[PDB]
RNA sequence: GCCUAAAAGCAGCCAUCAAUUGAGAAAGCGUUAAAGCUCAACAAAUUCACCAACAUAAUCCCAAAAACUAAUAACAAACUC
């Protein structure tokens, strides 16, 4: 009752040759990497990194009051740590 | 994600990102662990809503009573006329 045994066989090189861990099905078939060729722009074109502010979101927009909204319910979070029921 | 017998939002430590018009890797109950009951978010309305209240002694309680007819009243000394 553990995970799979298999996991980086050649680490220095498959993990780059291809994704392993793709394959589910017992019979071993993996794919592969498919070169930059392939895939579309939206995949890099998508932030890889730390998330945005809400001092750096415009106020038009809709991303702007969700993470106002996800800020809101933080602040309530944070302000109803003293249930005392 | 780690630790753990188990740690599923909730012994704990670290991150706290991600779709939906809209729902925190979760602010409280609950399970050994789940489950389950709520809170905050949309859609449904929208009275007001922050803190403030707390026992008792011994012979027998201790004037009786009275919320509205006009009050800078009146009655009241060895004071003063
Ligand atoms: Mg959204
Ligand atoms: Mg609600
Ligand atoms: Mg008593
Ligand atoms: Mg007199």
């Amino acid at each position: 009752e553990a995970l799979k045994d298999p996991e980086v066989c050649t680490d220095p090189f498959r993990l780059t040759t291809h994704a392993m861990g793709v394959n589910i099905y017992k019979e071993g078939q993996d794919v592969v990497l498919k070169p930059d060729s392939e895939y579309p722009e939206w995949l890099f074109e998508m932030n890889v990194g730390p998330p945005k502010k809400l001092e750096e979101l415009d106020p038009e927009t809709r991303e702007y009051w969700r993470l106002l909204r996800k800020h809101n319910i933080w602040r309530h979070n944070r302000l109803s740590k003293n249930r005392k029921f």
